[PDB]
C-alpha cells in the first residue's frame, strides 16, 4: 500500500534538457 | 494499491527538450 | 489498483519538444 | 485498474512538437 | 504501508541539463 | 511502515548540470 | 515504524555541477 | 520506532562541484 | 525508540569541491 | 530511548576542498 | 533514556582543505 | 536519565589543512 500527495517535476526557465525522468525505473537509461 | 493527488509534469519556459518522462518505466531508453 | 486526482502534463512556452510522455511507460525508446 | 479525475494534457505555445503523449505507453519507438 | 507528502524535483533557472532523475533505479544508468 | 514529509531535490540557479540524482540505486550508475 | 521530515538535496547558486547524488546506493558508482 | 528531522545536503554559493554524495553505500564508490 | 534532529552536510561559500561525502560506507570508497 | 541534536559537517568559507568525509567507514577508503 | 548534543566537524575560513575526516573506521583509511 | 554535550573538531581561520582526523580507528592505514 502506497499513499502520495503533491508531486512537482523539473522546474521552470530552461535552456536545454537532455534526460529528465520520474518513476520506478527498472532496466536502464543511456544519455550522450 | 497506489493513490496519487496533485500531479504536475515538467514546467514552463523551455528552449529545447530531449527526453522528459513520468511513469513506472520498465525497459531500455537511449538519448543522443 | 492506481488512482489519480488533478493530473497536469508538460507546461507552456516551448521552443522545441523531442520525446515527452505521461503513462506506465513499458518497452523502449530512442531519441536523436 | 487505473482511475483519473481532472486530467490535463500539454499546455499552450509550442514552436515544434515531436512525440508528446498521455496514455499507457507500451512498445518500441524511434524519434529523430 | 508507505506514506509520502510534498515531492519536488530539480529546481528553476538552468542553462543546460544532462541527466536529472528521481526513482527506485534498479539496473544500470550511463551519463556521458 | 514508513512516513515521509517534504522531499526537495537539487536547488535553483545553475550554469550547467551533469548527473544529479535521487533514488534507491541497485546495480550501478556511471558519470563520465 | 519510521518517520522522516524535511529532506533537502544540494543547494542554490552553482557555476557547474558534476555528480551530486542521494540514495541507499547498492553496487558500483563512478564519477570521472 | 525511528524518527528523523531536517536532512540538508551540500550548501549554497559554489564555483564548481565534483562528486558530492549522501547515502548508505554498500559496495564501491569512485571519484576521479 | 531512536530520535535524530538536524543533519547538515558541507557548508556554504566554496571555490571548488572535489569529493565531499556522508554515509555508512560498507566495502570501500576511492577519491583521486 | 536515545536522542541526538545537531550533526554538522565541514564549515563555511573555503578556497578549495579535496576529500572531506564523515561516516562509520567499514572495510577501507583511499584519499589522494 | 539518553540525550546527546552537538557533533561538529572542522570550523570556518580555510584557504584549502585536504583529507579531513571524522568516523568510527573499521579496517582503515589511507590518506596522501 | 543520562546526558552528553559538545563533540567538536579543529577551530576556525587556517591557511591550509592536511590530514586532520578524529575517530576510533580499529585496524590500520597509512597517512602522509
Amino acid at each position: 500500500e502506497v499513499h502520495h500527495q503533491k508531486l512537482v517535476f523539473f522546474a521552470e526557465d530552461v535552456g536545454s534538457n537532455k534526460g529528465a525522468i520520474i518513476g520506478l525505473m527498472v532496466g536502464g537509461v543511456v544519455i550522450a
